[PDB]
């Protein structure tokens, strides 16, 4: 039903906010409440649990020269610019959040890690 993977992506991310920023949690609560609601939005057409793999590459995160625009505008609900965010998460992220595995890369050469595994 979209929400452990879902809510693991954001965890993920709200993380890196809390150990690198000087984020509240007042603030980092907005943005977790916030970004999970965003993506169970932009998720809900393009979520096939018996098919993982289809619409991996919509709902896959990509920091590059720009910032993910869902992150960036719900970063921006808590006061956070996307300058800060380029600074305060890692540069080269590709974070995939897909049925029943939720895992990412930092650098187009770093390593897959997962930090979300669950059987169907």
């Amino acid at each position: 039903d979209m929400l452990p993977e879902i809510a693991a992506a954001v965890g993920f991310l709200s993380s890196l906010l809390r150990t690198r920023g000087c984020v509240s949690e007042q603030r980092l609560k907005v943005f977790s409440g916030a970004l999970q609601e965003a993506l169970t939005e932009h998720y809900k057409h393009h979520w096939f649990p018996e098919k993982p793999s289809k619409g991996s590459g919509y709902r896959c995160i990509r920091i590059n020269h720009k910032m993910d625009p869902i992150i960036s505008r719900v970063a921006s609900q808590i006061g956070l610019s996307q300058p800060q965010l380029h600074q305060l998460l890692p540069s080269e992220l590709t974070l995939w959040v897909d049925p029943y595995e939720v895992s990412y890369r930092i650098g187009e050469d770093g390593s897959i890690c997962v930090l979300y595994e669950e059987a169907p």
